[PDB]
Order: structure tokens, then sequence, then C-alpha cells
């Protein structure tokens, strides 16, 4: 599973570090959501940070959309230049109603501020079926 999501800072622009449970599932994810990306015609600013770990490095609006910004009332948003990524995308990270404004027909989805507040805020996920 992805274990945490961070928000961080790089160069004074916002990412989102994912981390993984293994290197191999890391790999899976990089590999699998590059060629997603590829099949909508998409350059998703996904980097490697580790040998655990990626990036979502920031949007560059207009000249490509997708990747992180900050919105006008504060929360981290993520443009996945189609609604088709952010679909195949969220699941994997364990991203839920419960941590995120989510839109069936939109590319965008902007974290709550009380789950992700600023900067180096962590969120931490629950493995599906774990015993108590």
């Amino acid at each position: 599973m992805v274990t945490k999501i961070i928000w961080v800072s790089n160069n004074g622009k916002p990412n989102l570090k994912i981390e993984f449970v293994s290197e191999e599932e890391k790999s899976n994810f990089f590999k699998e959501v590059k060629k997603k990306a590829s099949e909508l015609g998409l350059n998703f600013p996904l980097v490697q940070g580790s040998g655990n770990s990626l990036l979502i490095e920031a949007s560059n609006y207009p000249i490509n959309p997708c990747g992180c910004y900050i919105s006008p009332g504060g929360k981290l948003a993520i443009n996945f230049g189609k609604v088709e990524l952010s679909h195949f995308i969220l699941p994997k990270v364990g991203v839920k109603t419960e941590h995120a404004e989510i839109f069936k027909d939109h590319n965008t989805i902007f974290f709550h501020k009380h789950k992700l507040p600023g900067v180096n805020s962590e969120l931490t996920f629950i493995p599906t079926g774990t015993p108590v």
C-alpha cells in the first residue's frame, strides 16, 4: 500500500510526496501511472524520490496543467489533466472523500485543510482489511 502522503515544498513550489511499503510497489505504481498518463496524452509530473517514494511536482499552467498547486482558499490541489487519470490514481493512493473534495467529472481534487493543513503535513492510510 501507499503508507502515507506528505505535502512538501521544493524550490518554493508544492509537491506531494508518496511513500510505499516497498520499492517493488513504488516501481509498479510509477510504471502503471506513467503508462496511463501516456495513453491519455498527458505529461504527468510524477518523479522518483527514493527507493520507496515518489513526488508529484507542481503544475505549470498553461503549458502543462498537471500537478500540484495551492488553491486561492489555501488547499493543496492536484490537477490530473483528465478525469480518467484521477480515477486511476486515487484508489491506488487510498485517497477518498474523507481526505479530499473529489468531483465525478473533473480532473482536479482539493485536500481538506483539516487533513493536510500545510507544508510537511502527513496523511496516513488504513490498510483495507486490517484486524483491530
